[PDB]
């Protein structure tokens, strides 16, 4: 009789079948292009005979059921919770299956996990057989049904001008089931108006859309203006299922299968230095079988007040030789996948949400990895008292400031690139000798790996 | 293929295969007096099958529980998996000659709205996903153009 | 200068080197899988010293030429010929070559001989050690060539449902030899396009397939449709090589070998009566040495319209102990040998052509040898005036009808089976004597095999 409606139809993600309470379910921020259910195997079973009078016959069987089909879009809107203080996507199971299987837990360090912030998710964790278990529930009007087991297949997030940010995710069920009973009440689970006002308070617009990109090689930093981007976290997930003639049967359990992180980024081609025909014939002049690049794309722009962004970083990533694409003015693509350090060492990429980025911020992000955490920016070494100069025979102990003053890693390396006249050791204690009568120069670069510089040239003489 | 939907009138279609098209320059039979005349035409056009009107009758054979369900739009085709036979010789072109009737297929798809009313879609929906049975024996009578008491037009 | 395809060649089949008229040769109608040849052996003499410093050098001798292969394979199309109105392949010799060793008669009796109702091979008289003797002509495009002396090997006939009736030969030669000059003009010998209409009427299609099936020591009649098959008439013959160091040498005549008429049939297991289930069960529980069954496959189907048909028939055959193939719906082989009552006796098989074949000629075929003579189909006995009983000490000479009225064995035998109260011989006169009070019974039966019944219940009393 009553018609159900997909307009009214609310989704709900939970990490257990009873007991739901607010920290294991959530109302999450769908669009109308929502679509599940749940097929099934079938076999027909034919007869071909040669005799006067052929059998025309056809019996069919059910063999199995398919795995459970669903997949939404939802908004990219980090925001901070008046509960905890800290920077918060409002879909943070869903990255945190997506990223590592252990128990959610927002204070570790691997997986999904905030901060105050922002909200940083690393893959660290992920070398699982089996990734955080969820349990997708639908409420379409007042008629209940959830997917058993969900898992996180892959997370598609788009990223182009004139398009407002978003992600799409789809995954698998071992199996849909409706239910009659309500699980639980959705008026207190489901968000209240007051953090609908905060959530949107924030809102990512991909238009401002800056690039970072970067080779280990050679450290030759591009500006490439982005017509439009995507990139995709990818589980290769299968659910395995037994295979009986008497019965059918249903899906149990899967293996994650191989991790992929890829992505395609379009952008016009620019004449001007460090631009994208820079990039195209350097990459298509050193071909060369393995690419280790910085790739740091940031959704929403960067600025001095604090903006809502999102980031990814891909450490050393590989980039595919670009085939410019021909339209009405040139605008090439760029593929790249990023690779580990090690095949299970992890690390292939951390990404970064929330409302509250300044350019330090996303920067001290990108290069140490924590929103929260600062980095060198500048470095003069400093002389041991002001010197300018040195003597043959005398020692010399560099000293060095490093700025902010807040920074967590402050410590740098010594090194003698320019002239061989002195040597410097670990702690910084330059010496000279006879037949030293070059100028010769000193530099120094912090482990964390800004880009710093650290540079003086000092006139050492021949000495009175 | 017969199509059986809403905002659809009721219509077949046929495909078939021949041994070989032949163009011919004389008239086998006059085609006025073959040809259906115009009082037949009339007689055949008094009766029209509109799909608007469709009414199933679903009913399985291991529970006898009769559901009723609005249909949407739906399509029941008869197969006969005819393959002809040619042979194969290098010197001169060939012709099929013949042919074997494979095997005997009758499906359909029938698609309506969900129903939270008692002997629904839903109702059926949860019957089958409840008990997955790998083999089902119902009773299905799909009737294009509606039931009345007064005589209509049906398929 | 030219290439040559595969796809412009012609075959001819002559039992003269010259003289080539349309009596000696005609074109056989041969397919994509034709392929002919000739191999040479070879040798290779290496020095195998031990020491250091050895001798290593080899040297090759070419020294003996194997017999040429080839073969072909040919659609049955039995038709019949405008000039003599008799039923008869376009392969003939080929049969022919195959049956017997004899020079071609197709008026007579043996081996591949016609009628005016179908076209008969036998292997009655096949005990030579060189069967009739073919030249097989091949024309590929412009250039000539043919091989020596050649002998049918075998003929393979698969009976492969959804496929046309094909019968693929082999064979060997004594040399095949290269021709520059035109043996014959293949326009004239070549079939016209008359023929070819007559032939292409007549297509034998392996669907239609019924094959008959009796156990000759229960009289039990199976109903078994099949689903695939294949039987072969097989020579067996050897080429015989001489061995010359000095020269390289080519085969110098041949023997024939054992000739084997086997069989391999595949057919679903059905519970219905006289099925294959039966049958198998039957051959299973007896485990018998020897078997006594009568097979005749039917190519092409039975009808009472016209209809073309290739026919196998073997009398006295031995049937395999029977094996379940399991398929997606189950299955059996029923693999037979078509044995001969005597070895020195032949009659193992015989086979009929004929693009009309009404179900009668078939049977008459099958229960006589022949499809032209006519077989008997019923009986009922009748006595001497009418007489529907009979008395103590009275005669009794009955008589007998026979239906067709043109059967060639119009007799039949004379035998008493329930009931001892009378006595028969060989014309009929049945003979009883006092104290038979008891009711007696007389049998008929004919003397061509048709297996036709010819009962009566006389009710003979004491008297009056």
């Amino acid at each position: 009789m009553s018609l159900q409606l997909l307009r009214n139809t609310r989704i709900f993600v939970s990490t257990v079948k009873t007991g739901h309470n607010k920290t294991n379910t959530q109302e999450i921020l769908v669009q109308d292009d929502i679509s599940w259910g749940q097929d099934s195997n079938s076999t027909d079973i034919t007869v071909n005979e040669a005799g006067p009078r052929p059998t025309r016959g056809s019996k069919r069987f059910n063999d199995s059921l398919n795995a459970a089909e669903w997949s939404f879009s939802t908004y990219i809107l980090p925001y901070k919770d008046k509960n905890t203080s800290k920077q918060i996507v409002p879909d943070y199971m869903l990255w945190h299956a997506l990223s590592s299987g252990r128990a959610i837990n927002l204070e570790g360090t691997t997986g999904a996990h905030n901060n105050a912030t922002n909200f940083m998710v690393n893959f660290k964790d992920n070398s699982y057989h089996e990734l955080a278990m969820l349990h997708i529930y639908i409420l379409t009007d007042k008629t209940w049904s959830y997917i058993d087991s969900c898992q996180i297949n892959q997370a598609e997030v788009n990223v182009d001008i004139e398009d407002i940010g978003r992600v799409t995710w789809s995954g698998n069920g071992n199996q849909l089931i409706p239910l009659d009973e309500q699980p639980f009440d959705p008026d207190q689970i489901g968000i209240d108006d007051e953090t609908y006002m905060t959530i949107q308070g924030s809102y990512i617009k991909n238009k401002l859309t800056i690039l970072k990109i970067k080779d280990m090689d050679t450290n030759k930093s591009y500006d490439i203006p982005i017509t439009g981007g995507t990139f995709t976290i990818n589980n290769n997930i299968t659910y395995l299922t037994p295979n009986v003639m008497s019965r059918v049967t249903i899906p149990i359990g899967s293996f994650t299968g191989a991790f992929e992180l890829t992505g395609s980024l379009t952008a016009y081609l620019n004449d001007k230095s460090l631009g994208s025909m820079e990039l195209y014939k350097d990459l298509i002049k050193t071909l060369k079988v393995v690419n280790r690049f910085e790739i740091a794309l940031v959704l929403g722009g960067e600025y001095d007040d604090e903006r809502p962004a999102a980031i990814l970083v891909a450490k050393q990533a590989h980039v595919n030789i670009p085939t410019i694409e021909t339209d009405d003015v040139l605008g090439t693509s760029v593929e790249f996948k990023a690779i580990p350090s090690d095949l299970d060492a992890g690390d292939e990429g951390y990404l970064g949400f929330s409302s509250k980025y300044t350019r330090t911020t996303i920067n001290n992000l990108i290069v140490n990895g924590d929103g929260a955490t600062d980095a060198v920016t500048a470095i003069t070494v400093k002389s041991a008292g002001n010197v300018t100069t040195l003597n043959r025979s005398a020692t010399l102990q560099m000293s060095v400031e490093v700025t902010p003053s807040s920074a967590r890693n402050k410590e740098v390396t010594w090194a003698i690139t320019a002239g061989d006249a002195a040597t410097i050791n670990a702690t910084g204690l330059l010496r000279a000798d006879a037949s030293k009568t070059g100028a010769v120069t000193v530099e120094a670069t912090a482990k964390d790996g800004s880009g710093v510089k650290g540079t003086k040239v000092i006139t050492v003489t021949a000495g009175g």
